[PDB]
RNA sequence: AAAAGACUUCA
RNA sequence: UCCGUGAUAGUUUAAUGGUCAGAAUGGGCGCUUGUCGCGUGCCAGAUCGGGGUUCAAUUCCCCGUCGCGGAGCCA
RNA sequence: UUCAUAGUCAGAGGUGAAAUUCUUGGAUUUAUGAAAGACGAACAACUGCGAAAGCAUUUGCCAAGGAUGUUUUCAUUAAUCAA
RNA sequence: AGGAGUCUGACAUGCGUGCGAGUCGACGGGUUCUGAAACCUGGGAUGCGCAAGGAAGCUGACGAGCGGGAGGCCCUCACGGGCCGCACCGCUGGCCGACCCUGAUCUUCUGUGAAGGGUUCGAGUUGGAGCACGCCUGUCGGGACCCGAAAGAUGGUGAACUAUGCCUGAGCGGGGCGAAGCCAGAGGAAACUCUGGUGGAGGCUCGAAGCGAUACUGACGUGCAAAUCGUUCGUCUGACUUGGGUAUAGGGGCGAAAGACUAAUCGAACCAUCUAGUAGCUGGUUCCCUCCGAAGUUUCCCUCAGGAUAGCUGGAGCCCCGA
RNA sequence: GGCGCGGCUGCUUCGGUGAGCCGUGCCAUCGGGUGCUCCAAGUGGGCCAUUUUUGGUAAGCAGAACUGGCGAUGCG
RNA sequence: GCCGAAGAGGAGAAAGGUUCCAUGUGAACGGCACUUGCACAUGGGUAAGCCGAUCCUAAGGGAAGGGGUAACCCCGGCGCGAUCACGCGCAUCCCCGAAAGGGAAUCGGGUUAAGAUUCCCGAGCCGGGUGUGGCGGUUGACGGCGACGUGAAGUCCGGAGACGCCGGCGGGGGCCUCGGGAAGAGUUAUCUUUUCUGCUUAACGGCCUGCCAACCCUGGAAACGGUUCAGCCGGAGGUAGGUCCAGUGGCCGGAAGAGCACACGUCGCGCGGUGUCCGGUGCGCCCCCGGCGGCCCAUGAAAAUCCGGAGGACCGAGUACCGUCACGCCCGGUCGUACUCAUAACCGCAUCAGGUCUCCAAGGUGAACAGCCUCUGGCCAAUGGAACAAUGUAGGCAA
RNA sequence: AACAAAGCAUUGCGAUGGUCCUCGCGGAUGCUGACGCAAUGUGAUUUCUGCCCAGUGCUCUGAAUGUCAAAGUGAAGAAAUUCAACCAAGCGCGGGUAAACGGCGGGAGUAACUAUGACUCUCUUAAGGUAGCCAAAUGCCUCGUCAUCUAAUUAGUGACGCGCAUGAAUGAAUUAACGAGAUUCCCACUGUCCCUGUCUACUAUCCAGCGAAACCACAGCCAAGGGAACGGGCUUGGCGGAAUCAGCGGGGAAAGAAGACCCUGUUGAGCUUGACUCUAGUCCGACUUUGUGAAAUGACUUGAGAGGUGUAGGAUAAGUGGGAGCC
RNA sequence: CCGGUCUUACCGGGCCGAUCCGCGGAAGACAUUGUCAGGUGGGGAGUUUGGCUGGGGCGGCCAAUCUGUUAAAAGAUAACGCAGGUGUCCUAAGAUGAGCUCAACGAGAACAGAAAUCUCGUGUGGAACAAAAGGGUAAAAGCUCGUUUGAUUCUGAUUUCCAGUACGAAUACGAACCGUGAAAGCGUGGCCUAUCGAUCCUUUAGACUUCGGAGUUUGAAGCUAGAGGUGUCAGAAAAGUUACCACAGGGAUUACUGGCUUGUGGCAGCCAAGCGUUCAUAGCGACGUUGCUUUUUGAUCCUUCGAUGUCGGCUCUUCCUAUCAUUGCGAAGCAGAAUUCACCAAGUGUUGGAUUGUUCACCCACCAAUAGGGAACGUGAGCUGGGUUUAGACCGUCGUGAGACAGGUUAGUUUUACCCUACUGAUGACAGUGUCGCGAUAGUAAUUCAACCUAGUACGAGAGGAACCGUUGAUUCACACAAUUGGU
């Protein structure tokens, strides 16, 4: 049989964490007291700080408003366009400007959105990585459904009160350009999850890999793995649906 | 609104 | 050199239950067409060499020539 | 087109002819409703405008340019031009 | 000097001794010496026997010689035969259950049961037995004559070595080359261009601290050293080097993945235990003498480096033909 | 071993025969090289020579047969 | 003669664990001698308010439900006022975790065989904790256009600490250096003299000509002007100029006719001299420090502590209220400190050519490497003797 | 030359993510969000990346037909035991899919000089090797053949060439820079060489002192022969004055290691897979947790009705007691 | 609004002052656990993975069974010994009885050749009997015809199995029961010589037995007998790799050195077809045949696996002769003359380079010629380390894969202080002394070339082109010295 591979590495450990304790705080949406035409939830963008757990920037925020308990606070997602100086507006009559949060019902149609909840008061999950957009495409007076469509083009049916914030995510285009140096990957991974550099499978050993062994380099059996297969056998194109280039499309995807 | 291709050189 | 794996018409290549052998292409003959070709009807194998068993062997054994794959450590 | 809802049967799609495709797990075709994306039919004409490329939903905003008419200014100031 | 047939059980025996169709004694009490033990005794325990068969019902006799050949007698005695007579072996056949067949008398619910035969198996006579301990010898066993491997398993102890990570510090002489783009000078309508020039980017170059480890296939090779020395060679602002504090622990970790690395131990760490593993394999197994004196063949066998069963041997008893 | 007497029996005609059995009498060049029982051993891998072989060019080959020796046998 | 970033200088971390100092020995050690020693024996030495521990918090060791797991084992009111005694307010807890992250305060001279920034002598300061008076002030401060300089419960907001890499200007430091040239030292087969040491003093109470950066100060009013090493800056008002703030291990000057030797000259004391010398060069951008520009698919710790903005309920009469000066005092209650730190004190079985961390990158010529040096300083490794063949190992040169 | 790498592709993932650790809590995912995370293939640039879905892998839809477990459910039935009906995922039935595993052959005849073959055939098993490269770090034959270079070159380089057995992300070709990587040539130079010398140093040697191990059944001459066929010693021959110093290591099958090779042993161990058997994990159906009801559509009591398909018989003799009369 | 107070006042407490009333979301009989069922399931774990055998593989059956030969044996008898069969096929391809007798050849029949068919004559085992071999048999055991069912049940003494060991098989009976047949008899499977499967379980057969108060149904348990898998045939449920390896052993067994052999290899003799114009023997020489060597290859398995260090090379000593050169020779198809073949002969020589790890061999210029063969393929307590031959890696080929190849490639380690012995070299007693000597005996030193004299002679048509001494010098080796030249 064999020696571990990699992939159950992931499991628990010091090595396979991110440096959790250096990712910036929690960027939680501010779950609105009531109201919101206007500032009982004002913000001035005071700051933009990079976020290491993403690689994009957050705007700081403040945010100032009372009661007690009263809560405020902190680094919010940052949008596209978003300055020091511009007034951010997190509620339920919020304008509609870009970077400020409110509930999709409020949101006109044809508006592209990031932070996006999956369910109300859980502040937002889709769209959050750099340059990322949902685009609200259905509502009507929607009482029941507010469709969404996800960057993947994935047409999402979600409650009409789930907060988003409008634009796109910021810092879009880093993914066009090319790290160019093996040590720029380097530092990125050591921010990140991740135990990199990766070895190829074929390169190692059988003990190491199921594609390990042989004298020359090369997969024994079929790459692609099975749904079925146990954790340590399931590695290679798992349950492939297709392979190589061509004759297919993006997702699609019915409701 | 057309199934269907060729066809040695010099005179 | 050892263990595995085949061969059937000019060529590429199906097939059986022991009594029965095919296809496609290529080719041989007509018709298309002014003439070739595209197309259209017609035709034609000692199942590798070899011996044995049987009522009857293309089919069941054994050998061999060739073409294949796969092994051949610790020097 | 997609989604949802209504209803419903043995086709549909497509062409030269067909097949691929789609298809009983109820399609397509049919009605209404939503979201997204694209484009502006009808209008659009031997037609108008920008220096040219080009530019066509109506509608609102900033701002340009060519007509004219004035006889105001420079009173012939100007023209074309490789780089 | 130490260093190998031990220990006792079972099952089978040899040799011996007490009673002998039963024998056989714990445990208690009774009692001395002695922690002992002994003796009397109830007599546990109910073996092996005393007769057997078989799934189960349930059933269940002991008479005979024949031959060889022990020995007595009769005789008659130089010889000698006749008879019985039993050892013991060979040979014969009936019986008692089981199987199968015929079954009387008859009982008359029901079936028992004379006579007789076949058949194999076991049993019974002239082939009538044991028990008990001791002392032997074997077999199997428990570590099983003794030593001798790699192992597998459980639970602990290791990241002071080393791998990777994290935290937080520290280190990199000096020199070379010259990316951003802007000045002047100069051109063009613009676009932007030419030449001088500045500034300095870099898993950049030559190289110090520091890291690494290519070559002599040198020196050393019971060393200075369980991987060292000299000289050579590579890197040296970076995916760099490194101090400390520190994660991740055994088919698990860590690996830029070599089966590399996890305290001199890694294709599965170390410790202790299971454990006196297990070895058809190698080695060894310690006093004298006597009588006889090998096999290296045959069938079976996951069988051919062994088992098994005869074959080859030898002892111990019993008896009196054979080329 | 052979004979006679007497009983019983068999297989194969209500048919012919011996054989078997029992009972009873009669008459007849070697020389212990040897039987039976219990329990135990190494084995359960050989060799060679001679003779006869079969394979193999052969072989200090391989593999049998028949025997004597070595193994386990001194001494000359 | 050798050692030179330490093939052998100084200070230390870990680790050792008394190895240190002294005296006395010499059986064993030291791979040999030994009078010696890091061997043996006996005595002796380490002294902290101001060094460090200590307090904080960082990967994380986690204490704290519930629950798997028998189980081992593993994941995830308190506080403060308040004096008369009593009531009021809030959100994520609490310890360990760096003797090299962060941090309240000390130097100079002297002295011991052995300690020493540790005791002393002089001087200073801190922290923590009760009294005192000078007065600076009083319906909670004047001055300066301004900037800015010279009370107090309930209650919110917060810096410093506090932070990456590259390049790299500026201040100035101790250096290196030169000369005027003291004071005093070398030395001349044969001189000019030059050459050499040497001229040195705190921490810090007080003064500063106080750089850069910010001055959206004021004031001025540039459409081309100012200005850098470079980028730049400006009419959301440039350059002048009237102002500010504002560093330092940094100028001044005091601490300080406090101070031990440096050297010579002296029995001892003393006395003189040096310590109250002058001036400057060399991007040595070195270490400390303040700015700028550039850079990252990569963004560079936290808390303790120090410390103030506010925004204020209450309280301000010959009564009564605060806060730097000064000052007076007490406390200062814990541990550690020796020595080595390595070709002999660490790890490696050894007095092992191995391995093992920080600072001293400013010692002189030459910065191409390497060498040589010197007032630091340190050393001649536990074997010698006499020859010198071949063999061998290091190694030069060969027509 | 291995690994990494930046660059290039497929695939899974809609969040309580898929995936890893874990009984579990929970964690790691991720205090992230498809421009993200995992799982994998290949490996700068540049030009490119052909054909095959038959087998294997994997995936898709399956409201319909042959196979497809258990339970509940029906039949015989005292049980139970035998049988049925229902049927998931899974075989079947069908498709997509090679930058998935991988594959890319076979033999023929033929031109108006011969030569050669543009030209006509199919089959295994899906296809039948395109661009390139090619005497290859892949070529057996083999030092292939030609050329360069050298005197002379199994080397090297260039060209050819049915390639034993090249070839496209099992990546093809190509290629600047880089390199303690592999091979070759030239100049410079030289003691590597002709061919050895002298010289230094420390050893050596000798002296004083200190003072070891390995190893040791064995006395220890040569030539022959013999012998278990590789004798220091038997056998015959031949030689030898001992002892001691220094050396060259010929021999003692010299010491040093119970051969790593190889064979066996009903030995071990790591690894593999479509041997065997199992065990986690995943998918899927059922049972508890568990409470409601629309009806559509299955079913049971009573009660009141339409009627009851064996030969002949108008039609109603399905089959039982009753049975001479009920209004 | 109330209370307290000093009611031109001050304090406390309650209510109202943007509200009455009555944790959030999602989702819900699912999902998630708990449990069970089917499917996938080297992710993990435990395991196995057939012998023989001229080494194990790899091919093969010679792990069961028959035979002619082997086989010397009455019986038993080996080899991967020769030769070849059986693992089926048969209710007629059995049984019996009556009745017939061949295969085949000649002769005869228009057509028919394959021509049967039909006839006659001769016809002894040559035919016929399913099937190997072999052996057997002529009113049959073979043929023909009818009938029949005994290929029935149960039992077995005994032989084979095997000298005593099982299943199997045979060779007979008896008991029961039939047939045919005239019957006597024959008939206990196949002409004969004999043609296969335990053990649990299951299956059924027959009858009977049995399962713990009585009583009754259901099944179970069982005796005796037959059929269902074991061809690894006297009976396992079952694949590989390891070059990352490990262990116990074996020279019981390989590679490998040695030894035996000597087919192969090398060399020779004999004979002499034949060719060389003619001429066997100047030369060349087949077929055939006998040998010698031990230095290639093969064979064997004696020696070592508690260890024999590998190839190639280098250097260093020694040898053989089957002689390449040199000396002396003989013949010639030897006019000179280059030569060609061969005799005696081992003294001395036998080289330097280019490719390749190479040995070998190819090539180049040399040379007088650049011989071959042994000494453990002489030579690792000398060296070297390129190949071979570990662990890393690539390519090609093969394999599902681990991984593999007498397929290629890059990288990849060389331990020891000499006790004995051997020799080189130095010491060194006894004896009446030192020195000078003798010389038994022991080691070997000179080899070869070029050129000149002879001679442009001999010999020769010519072309060309010799000898002996006499002279000079140099290649190679040895000893030695150092004036010179050269090094230091």
């Amino acid at each position: 049989m064999g020696r571990v591979i990699r992939a159950q590495r992931k499991g628990a450990g010091s090595v396979f964490k991110s440096h959790t304790h250096h990712r910036k705080g929690p960027a939680r949406f501010r779950s609105l007291d009531f109201g919101e035409r206007n500032g009982y939830l004002k913000g001035v963008v005071t700051d933009i700080i990079h976020d290491p757990g993403r690689g994009a920037p957050l705007a700081k925020v403040t945010f100032r408003h009372p009661f007690r308990y009263k809560h405020q606070k902190e680094l919010f997602v940052a949008a596209e366009g978003m300055y020091t100086g511009q007034f951010v507006y997190c509620g339920r009559r919020a304008t509609l400007s870009i970077g400020n949060v409110l509930p999709i019902r409020s949101v006109p149609e044809g508006a592209v959105v990031c932070n996006v909840e999956h369910h109300v008061g859980d502040r937002g999950v889709f769209a959050r990585a750099s340059g990322d957009y949902a685009i609200v495409i259905s509502h009507n007076p929607d009482n029941g459904t507010s469709r969404i469509k996800l960057p993947s083009g994935a047409k999402k049916i979600v409650p009409s009160s789930c907060r988003a914030m409008i634009g796109q995510v910021a810092g879009g285009g880093r993914t066009e350009k090319p790290m160019l140096k093996a040590g720029n990957a380097y530092h990125k991974y050591r921010v990140k999850r991740n135990c990199w550099p990766k070895v190829r499978g074929v390169a190692m050993n059988p003990v190491e890999h199921p594609h390990g062994g042989g004298n020359h380099q090369h997969i024994g059996h079929a790459s692609t793995v099975r749904r079925d297969a146990p954790p340590g056998q399931k590695v290679g194109l798992i349950a492939a649906r297709r392979t190589g280039r061509l004759r297919g499309q993006a997702a699609a995807t019915a409701a």
